[PDB]
RNA sequence: ACUGAAACUGUAGUAGAACCAAUCGGGGUCGUCAAUA
């Protein structure tokens, strides 16, 4: 079954991605913006460039170019685990412990973590 | 009731000036799944 409320309704309109040039937040101004739900874009005021590795033997190959380490499983994030991803208010407090699972994503006055 | 003749619609003139194919984005990461009896 479904939680009562969609996560987009638990995030404030002042925190959603910007949709107007008049509502560009600090990081939208510094790093730039393109409107995903309309017209509008801004070139970033910050540019990263000239990334130079200073060390030459910087890459560990673990003995041979044909060796590899198998990494631990990197699973998909599962926001449906409300106790981890839902907040008990808009200021980002965790859900209270002990409550029924139905109590995540339940109230408009709840929030995202 | 005696055809005029002969005469290059040519000569000069740059389809061009201006305009960034561009703006935003870490190749990233964890909780189950399934519905009967």
């Amino acid at each position: 079954g479904l939680y009562e409320i969609a996560p987009v309704d638990l995030l404030d309109e002042t925190l959603k991605p910007a949709t107007d040039k008049k509502q560009l937040s600090p990081a939208d101004r510094v790093f730039g913006w393109v409107n995903q739900r309309g017209n509008g874009c801004y070139k970033g005021q910050l540019r990263i460039h000239s990334v130079t590795c200073q060390h030459d033997d910087a890459i560990d190959d673990f003995g041979n170019q044909n060796f590899s380490v198998p990494l631990a499983i990197l699973g998909q994030p599962k926001p449906e685990q409300a106790r981890f991803y839902c907040a008990d208010d808009r200021k980002g407090i965790p859900l209270e412990d002990g409550y029924d699972r139905d109590d995540g994503y339940s109230d408009s006055e709840q929030g995202l973590r």
